DNA sequence: AGGACCC
DNA sequence: TAGGGTCCT
DNA sequence: AGGACCC
DNA sequence: TAGGGTCCT
């Protein structure tokens, strides 16, 4: 029944790593630009009003003195986030990623192979490693808090590991679920670790600000719950399981409620290695339909480069569009199809099905799936 | 490289199973009916102009004398169709099943396991077990000769074996990929086998008389390849590459294509236990639209004695209906949502998710899909 | 194919 | 206003 | 969700 | 004109 879960996430994951490649971009701000989005920017930059995802005029005019580096090339961001995972990966095999900077971990098998390695004695010497969320008094006679404070010592040591090995910094959430853990993770911002004991679970769950706060609600599910007078987690908590249930259907419905509540089961999976690999290109315009073709070579050229070195090849291929005139707030394209087994086992042929593929049909990309 | 299948595909299947249960049906010609279509009959039946798939009246004004038994409840064919197949497991652990009554086996393994047991001598006296199609003539001095018979000869064991232990009779067909042996199969019909020598493979091909005979055309791709000039298989064979490859897809036209060659090289897939387990009940006008619920406890009393019994459960249930005014040709309609997971470890909550699954929303069915 | 959600 | 990624319907 | 194909 | 089933888009 009762689980550990740590949830890990970096410290403004791209600036990091692009800081450390030239490290004469530490203590100056820097944001990483993606055309003309400033994705992300290191905590220097965030001092001087800096956010995530402003465009780079605002950025600037906010602090004309930011440097910029471009980011639009993921390649040393995935290679870091890969390294991160498997250094995770050796403390418990059980490893889930979200995105390319946050793991989860159920840390519950761990915790209990520790608290039978002590005696009965020095259990009363267990201590907390980082903060305590709302500076919770802690019980030694509750077993779940020791558990949890055991836990907060597995991500102390996580943390300092990937520090040591890997040169990065980030936070860690102790929580008995993903939802919490998760939402802990975030109290101290910059380099640090929060646990959380249960007491005040709900106090957690009600600091936040808005229904879209809460991970799995979205922007379309926010905006549902809105127009039927839903704003704050309380509204949520107490509002008809019925009239929900028969709006978002039963499953979207009977979900969210959990979650408001801060409760949410569901396991923590192995990511494993990927199901997908694909590259993009934006540009605004730029796409005649056809012209833009020298573009599809682009993409599957690194895209072998990538897919190959797996090992596992992809069975299925897929290209994917937009295309312009005022804000269609949801508007891609794809086709689809198998990948002929003659091919598996280079380029020239690859280029063509997405030709072809491009005729069944802004900006452009590639997606390799059903690897095997 | 060069494989030796194998397609076994049982004799009138229901029939069969219903003149084993009940022996005072032997010897009569008998129909099992489904609502108002004779499915399928046996032998006897089909001597008297009785075909797959009449209605009931013309089936019995083609011969008044047809006994018919209702065969809307398919648990003993399910159960005999797993029988079988985990019969043919037993010679070669990778059988892909079609439907009920067919699977197909990958016996090269087998053949060339058999050849290296014979000395360098008894490989003279190697024979053919079954039909040869065409009547074409053996060399024993051609490997591939050699090896389809040996393939012969486990055809020929499997049957017997099918007979022995289950009682039941079929055809089977060896051939060098899953096409050939399928198309090969049905040579001699009723409980006998044939094998294919590749000099004879265009002969079978062109044996047929239209390209929905080639397993993988369907009702669709066929309808579009005549409205283009395509009715042979030798048209298809002949017809442009690219004008099909820009009206079918890549995917459909690469392969249907080989296909009107003979050429198939598609693996013979491990069926295992099923993806899904479905009931469905039809009633033609019936389903006033919640009337007609208890219509939906019906179906899931069963489906739930089914999904049980394998062991795995379904994490995924899903809901479908038609509905009537003039023939529309295709039109299912389903919603789907997850199984909440303390139902997971009874019915009277499988029933709602149903229902409410039916609001969001001639004909009835419930899917369990989704199993782990 | 496309939707919805996440970073 | 990027460039990726996951699983469900 | 629905399409297409198979028995 | 049944009652099932598979995998792809
Ligand atoms: N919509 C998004 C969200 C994030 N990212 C990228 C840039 C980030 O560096 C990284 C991790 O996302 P986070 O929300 O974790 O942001 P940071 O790690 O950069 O900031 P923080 O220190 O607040 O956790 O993923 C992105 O490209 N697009
Ligand atoms: N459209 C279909 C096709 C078949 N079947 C069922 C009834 C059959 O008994 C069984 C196997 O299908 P076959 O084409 O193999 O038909 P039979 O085994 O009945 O006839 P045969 O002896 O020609 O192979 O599946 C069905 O219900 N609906
Ligand atoms: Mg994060
Ligand atoms: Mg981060
Ligand atoms: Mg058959
Ligand atoms: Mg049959």
């Amino acid at each position: 029944s009762s689980r550990v879960i740590v949830h890990v996430d970096l410290d403004c994951f791209y600036a990091q790593v692009e800081m450390i490649s030239n490290p004469e971009l530490k203590d100056k701000p820097l944001g990483v630009q993606q055309k003309y989005l400033v994705v992300t920017c290191n905590y220097e930059a965030r001092k001087l009003g800096v956010k995530k995802l402003m465009n780079v005029r605002d950025a600037k005019e906010k602090c004309p003195q930011l440097v910029l580096v471009n980011g639009e090339d993921l390649t040393r961001y995935r290679e870091m986030s890969y390294k991160v995972t498997e250094l995770l990966e050796e403390f418990s095999p059980v490893v889930e990623r979200l995105g390319f900077d946050e793991n989860f971990v159920d840390l519950t098998e761990m915790v209990e192979k520790r608290l039978q390695q002590l005696q009965s004695d020095e259990l009363s010497a267990v201590t907390v490693s980082g903060h305590v969320y709302n500076n919770q008094s802690i019980n030694l006679l509750d077993v779940l808090h020791i558990r949890l404070l055991v836990g907060s010592q597995i991500a102390a040591e996580m943390r300092e590991a990937m520090y040591n090995q890997l040169g990065l910094t980030g936070c860690a959430g102790v929580a008995s679920n993903k939802l919490l853990a998760k939402l802990v993770s975030g109290v101290f911002k910059p380099n640090q670790q929060t646990v959380l004991l249960p007491e005040s679970c709900q106090h957690l769950i009600h600091s936040l600000n808005h229904i879209k706060e809460i991970p799995g609600i979205g922007y379309k599910t926010a905006k549902c719950l809105e127009a039927l007078g839903i704003n704050s987690v309380r509204d949520l908590q107490t509002f008809s399981p019925k009239i929900l249930e028969k709006e978002l259907g039963i499953s979207v419905a009977q979900r969210i409620q959990k979650l408001s509540f801060g409760e949410d089961n569901s396991p923590v999976i192995l990511s494993g290695p990927p199901q997908s690999f694909s590259e993009e290109d934006s540009f605004k315009k730029c796409s005649s339909e056809v012209e833009a073709k020298n573009k599809i070579e682009e993409l599957l050229a690194s895209l072998l480069n990538r897919v190959c070195q797996d090992g596992r090849k992809p069975h299925t291929v897929r290209l994917i569009i937009r295309r312009y005139s005022s804000e269609k707030h949801y508007g891609r394209e794809s086709r689809q199809c198998p990948i002929p087994s003659h091919v598996i086992q280079v380029m020239t042929p690859m280029v063509d099905i997405l030709m072809k593929l491009f005729r069944n049909m802004t900006l452009l990309s590639v997606c390799f799936c059903n690897l095997k």
